């Protein structure tokens, strides 16, 4: 049978990560009498962040309060007393030293479970929990208060709402997107490093063979290949995607509903990609072919030619298991 079964798991991405990648937001909860969506996925997205179009402010710039311009402020958390988020690995570890249970996690599950003891709008019995993004540069963990990752269609966005959608910039590269269900274990059982050397292949007959059909685009470098699987990948909103909002939805809020809508994502399984889509890529570093398919890969092949990369993995890093 095939021998490639128990390597070949981790990128079984809809067994393993189980929601979107380029919108995550595979499940809802309540809070105070309302269903909001939220990410599920359980690998990091690595290299993942949110571009605002047209504002300058980061989206790790926590987010406006009281008087503050919204334009001024990002997605993650406001300051706190004492300080929540930003907080670095070691301020986590030293946070939660009397839990054996969190203490000892790897850095980002640690995050992922830090953003999870947050209680929001005051429901301690809510099962709503903020997803999280992780910077390795300085090892902080951001919990992020707006959980929506794309507003960018042709009624609002077209060129005070927020336009913004999710990227893999070069920017990002070490950033890891976290929702409240990474698993512990993600280093064993999701995609990180690209594959040198190596294709994803299909075992069929005692034989690994070639992806019978690819949706080849151009790309300089792995870099812009893995840019292209996650733009392509499992998305749980639609591109260009904008909420239908009554006159009556309007007026009850004392605020711009469109923003707080396509903020908080309010109320969908019509929607979820439960993990399905072109999350997989071989590039081809000589003919520069990003190569693309959405079904699992089951066996590698060894060929110089090619790196094998995956919408969940990271841009840049590579190991080489046929050296």
């Amino acid at each position: 049978g095939n021998p490639w079964t128990e390597y070949m798991a981790k990128y079984d991405i809809e067994e393993v990560h189980g929601s979107g990648i380029r919108v995550d937001l595979g499940e809802d909860a309540e809070v105070a009498g309302t269903q909001y969506r939220l990410p599920s996925g359980k690998c990091p997205v690595f290299g993942k962040g949110i571009i605002i179009e047209n504002s300058n402010t980061a989206f790790l710039t926590p987010v406006a309060t009281g008087n503050q311009y919204l334009k001024d402020g990002g997605f993650a958390f406001p300051p706190t007393e004492p300080l929540m988020s930003p907080m670095t690995l070691d301020e986590m570890r030293h946070f939660y030293k009397d839990n054996k249970y969190v203490k000892n996690l790897d850095e980002l599950t640690l995050c992922s479970r830090h953003a999870g003891n947050m209680i929001p709008d005051n429901d301690k019995n809510s099962n709503y929990k903020y997803p999280a993004v992780y910077d390795d540069k300085d090892k902080k963990c951001h919990i992020l208060y707006i959980a929506a990752q794309e507003n960018n269609g042709p009624r609002y966005c077209n060129k005070s709402m927020f336009c913004f959608r999710p990227a893999k910039d070069i920017s990002f590269q070490n950033y890891a997107y976290l929702s409240k269900n990474v698993v512990d274990n993600w280093e064993k059982v999701c995609p990180r490093k690209n594959l040198q050397n190596a294709k994803f292949g299909l075992w069929v007959d005692g034989n690994c063979e070639d992806i019978p059909h690819v949706n080849e685009f151009p790309a300089i470098d792995l870099f812009e290949c893995n840019k292209l699987v996650f733009e392509l990948s499992a998305s749980d909103q639609p591109k260009q995607y904008e909420q239908h909002l009554t006159d009556y939805e309007k007026i009850k809020e004392g605020f711009k509903n469109k923003n707080a809508a396509m903020i908080k994502s309010a109320f969908a399984d019509r929607y979820k990609s439960h993990g399905k889509g072109y999350n997989w890529g071989n590039y081809n570093t000589e003919t520069q072919k990003c190569e693309i398919f959405n079904v699992k890969p089951t066996c590698l092949i060894n060929n110089a030619a090619y790196i094998a990369t995956t919408a969940l993995s990271h841009p840049i890093e590579v190991e080489n298991n046929f050296p």
